[PDB]
């Protein structure tokens, strides 16, 4: 009979504990102790292609939980001004065709439809351009995370963060989660270097089979008491500073991430609000103008809403799993959410400690091993990811955007990106360790940011591109097709809180 | 435009010309030319996974070709007395269900229904041991190759060889494939080191954009004429050697089983491919075990009295592959490119990815063209090594260990990754995590049947299913089993289905 105690109760910790919930039921001893006094990150409100999985494991339908969290439908990224002045494409949640053994971006870029490719490839551009929401008003869309990515729209949400880390703590508490609120003071350790106790300040020593490191990116256990070291990633990734707002027509069923003079800015929609926020480099600008170009960017309804200043630690904990403690959420790393990887992050953690849960005996090391080379490729995948948006955005203006194509690049990403000035991204040159993305995502950004030129392959100057025409064809006229028919998320909402 | 020229007229030959005239049509010139004097190596009657991509990708449906090449189904392999005697287990083309995040096969080691871990995991376990087709009698089943392979039933095909080059021939020459009866008798270089023509014997030299090496073991382009060396595998699969029989049979007799059957020996292992009239067997062995005639008194005694005045095919194999089997303007397909013993009928399924690659990476003439190359090589080295690490398995983890030979499957070289995943598989099913991790036409539930069938290692369930709810798991186990039971009763046998199909 294990017992599993999480210390911090942000999203990772109520995610964990509700998640071990789903997993293990009442055959597994749960306890969370959260502080009163330490908040949690206050963001956190975009997520990823996994996350539908999340929900689903929980057992939750979307009219459970998403208006208690004011949450919306996010269909892709809206990447404004990275290649140029008022341009725009997608990263879009949605499966590229491949025709006759090519993917739909290699006929693209031979024999492009429009300028955009993610218009003329996926119909979720469309969708996003058109504001509506993808499921109609009777509920229709138009077990493992990689399977749910695998799905033909792994669409993804918005949410309050806030509520929904209350929404999780009634989920789990309701299933047998013990709360605790007290701050967890010392952490003990035995004579082989494993956690004995967490010692509380009212609540005494709590003992665990495993604990959850969820205390953000001070990593009071992981990295604290067991003196685990960090990776920084800041030599490809500058960006270590964000400023963040809430401030109070259609909903854009996307995050949007709009370049700026010295990094770029989210806007979320929710129900009730948008979730915005400047993530720079503080090498670039201060963090004084950083909240003045926010202030300016959203306009006057961002007057007097408070500023959340965020230092940010970018990169990961050289293991996550340490003896018998194990760091899910920033805690165990952060990448700048331009993806919106951080409760994606999470996710992947926790089904990883369900899937390598130890059985207290033989096999726990390798157990623990596994485990850490999973997490560890997934940020070190999503790092290159990241890095290819700085390394193929067009924009040059400035001496933040020329440093985008001198810095540091992952050496493996740098070969990469030889390969894909002649073969777009597919399975064969893409980080080849789970890391959620699949080759598409590579191809959007690619061909999006256009500053890299990309050819296509001579194989298809004699194939023929009957088959290609006619997928087009079939993405154009449905696309044209959803976009009349299709409610709005406002509409949408509405009824479903009805 | 282009011009592909193509030396040899095996398997790999007619469906690299095949497959080009399906990709690109009279807009690549495609010339193959072949000897009649050299024979092709006359085996290679059994197919993969990947195989329905290659008929599909011919716009060609199981009707036109099947008859023709007297062809039959394989939904799986049968191993038989690998782990003890009297033993069998299946590698069958049927993807694993995961329930609640884990695979089948750990749920199975927690909880077994039956000792079978293939008949409690797959139906076509029960087509296979039932003796049925896939298929009912109305045709109904029960873009790239490897979208092929995550089909849920992606089976494969037996057929004789010879008969599907014949098909392939006709396809191809009817399409514009020009098709030369010769013997090139030289392999002429410029200064760069690149082909500049081939010599023949009685139809002048040959130029080409692209010139692909299927002239089998002797690779008569790649490794004789550019001097690519070529990589042996002997240190961890020491088989070398295989003696093979062609043995008409009266298949009407009895079901033919849908399947291909490995049965292990004293030296390697005996492979049975049954087809609509004969069946193709073969013994593959170390010669360093056995000699030639023992190992054709074995295949004989085997077969038994169907095989007298059956003449014997002695085949020396060249297991390995080449450093690089794209060099300057010569590509190396089939034989030429790599082998490795056909316990899991993969020499197709490398012929078929090559030349899925090659419409691929196919050159420009310009720049780009030493990356594209660069990238296919690596493919195919993944191809070929991953398999190596699974055919690998299949020795290291048999349990039986009855003398020198099944001994020394267990202290013999193994690649040294396949060795760490071993050790983590004693405690993790295999799975994507685990398993070799670039495409190799393998995916992990392959891994799970050999590691569990073999019976040799000892592998232990995810603690985490001690606490999981396992209604989901009993629930799918049962779902197969009443499916299974179902199906072994309304389908017909694959002789009634043929005969249908004929008529
Ligand atoms: C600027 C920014 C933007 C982001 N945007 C996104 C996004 O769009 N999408 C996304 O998915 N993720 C995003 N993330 C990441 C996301 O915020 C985190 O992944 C997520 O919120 C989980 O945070 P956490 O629970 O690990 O840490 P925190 O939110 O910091 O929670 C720490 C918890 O530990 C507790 N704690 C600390 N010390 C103690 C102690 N001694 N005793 C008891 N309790 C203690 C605290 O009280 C608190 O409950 C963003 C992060 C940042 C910084
Ligand atoms: C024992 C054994 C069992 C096998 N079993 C299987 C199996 O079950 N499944 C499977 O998929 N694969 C199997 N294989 C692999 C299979 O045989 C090959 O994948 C396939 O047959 C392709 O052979 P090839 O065309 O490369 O060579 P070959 O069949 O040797 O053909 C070579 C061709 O090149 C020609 N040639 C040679 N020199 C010259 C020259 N100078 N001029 C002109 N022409 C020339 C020959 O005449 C011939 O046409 C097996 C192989 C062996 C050895």
């Amino acid at each position: 009979k294990k017992r599993v105690v999480i210390v911090g109760g942000g999203t990772a910790g109520w995610m964990t504990a509700s998640y071990l919930t789903a997993a293990f039921g009442d055959r597994v001893d749960l306890t969370v102790v959260e502080s009163a006094q330490i908040g949690t990150i206050g963001v956190g409100e975009a997520t990823f292609s996994d996350i539908r999985h999340f929900f689903e494991f929980l057992r939750l339908e979307e009219s459970d939980w998403m208006p208690e969290c004011n949450a919306t439908y996010k269909l892709a990224v809206r990447f404004e001004n990275w290649r140029e002045p008022g341009h725009h494409f997608y990263h879009p949640f949605e499966q590229m065709s491949s025709v006759d053994g090519f993917p739909l971006s290699d006929w693209w870029l031979r024999n492009p439809t429009t300028s955009r490719f993610d218009k003329d490839s996926f119909v979720m551009t469309s969708l996003c351009d058109a504001g509506v929401s993808p499921r109609y008003l009777d509920g229709s869309l138009i077990s493992t995370i990689a399977e749910y990515q695998g799905a033909q729209f792994p669409y993804a949400y918005h949410f309050e963060a806030h509520l929904l880390a209350k929404y999780l703590t009634g989920y789990a508490t309701r299933r047998g989660t013990r709360h605790i609120v007290d701050n967890v003071v010392d952490v003990a350790l035995d004579e082989r270097g494993w956690i004995s106790h967490v010692r509380t300040e009212e609540h005494g020593d709590l003992e665990a089979d495993l604990f959850v490191d969820c205390t953000g990116f001070r990593g009071l256990l992981l990295n604290k008491a067991l003196g685990e070291p960090f990776v920084s990633y800041q030599d490809t990734l500058p960006n270590d500073s964000a400023v963040a707002l809430q401030v109070p027509e259609p909903i854009r069923p996307c995050t949007t991430a709009t370049a700026q003079e010295a990094g770029w800015i989210w806007t979320i929609p929710l129900i009730s609000r948008v979730g915005t926020g400047y993530v720079y480099a503080s090498d670039y600008t201060t963090p004084e103008q950083a909240e003045r170009v926010l202030r300016d960017f959203v306009g006057p309804a961002a007057a007097d809403v408070p500023a959340n200043h965020i230092k940010m630690r970018i990169g990961r904990s050289r293991r996550s799993w340490v003896n018998n403690c194990v760091g899910v959420g920033l805690s165990s790393g952060f990448v700048e959410p331009l993806e919106s990887t951080g409760i994606f992050f999470i996710h992947h953690a926790i089904e990883q400690i369900v899937k390598y849960f130890p059985s207290g005996g033989a096999g726990d090391d390798r157990l623990r091993e596994l485990y850490n080379r999973s997490v560890g490729h997934v940020m070190d995948g999503v790092r290159e990811f990241l890095v290819l948006h700085y390394r193929s955005a067009k924009r040059a203006d400035n001496q933040y955007w020329k440093d985008t194509k001198t810095r540091t690049v992952p050496d493996s990403l740098a070969e990469r990106i030889e390969f894909w000035k002649h073969k777009v991204p597919d399975a064969e040159t893409v980080y080849p360790y789970y890391h959620g993305l699949p080759p598409y995502s590579y191809n959007c950004i690619l061909l999006g940011m256009g500053g890299i030129d990309v050819n296509y392959s001579p194989a298809l100057d004699w194939a023929n591109e009957k088959a290609a025409l006619a997928e087009f064809e079939r993405i154009r006229v449905k696309a044209e097709k959803l976009v009349q028919e299709l409610p709005t998320q406002n509409e949408y909402f509405a009824a479903m809180r009805a």
